[PDB]
């Protein structure tokens, strides 16, 4: 703990000077997360809708070979 809060204390005095409100905040400590300057899905065999309330994701049921990574269809 001693070491780590050195380096916080270190770090946040070095490139925050002192201000713990310029430290950034998630909900849990996870994975980092993609930006994307698109925010538009072009994916193929899948239809990306919305309202206020909804968002639609519906693929294509065409028997045609082509869908989203079972991965991509999860980061989505």
């Amino acid at each position: 703990d001693g070491i780590h809060n050195d380096h916080i204390k270190f770090l946040l005095r070095d490139l925050y000077d002192g201000k713990e409100e310029n430290v950034p905040v998630i909900e849990y400590f996870g994975g980092r997360i993609l930006k994307a300057t698109d925010e538009e899905p072009d994916i193929d065999g899948l239809t990306a809708s919305r309202d206020a309330n909804k968002i639609s994701y519906r693929l294509s049921n065409a028997p045609s070979a082509n869908l989203p990574d079972v991965d991509s269809f999860m980061q989505l």
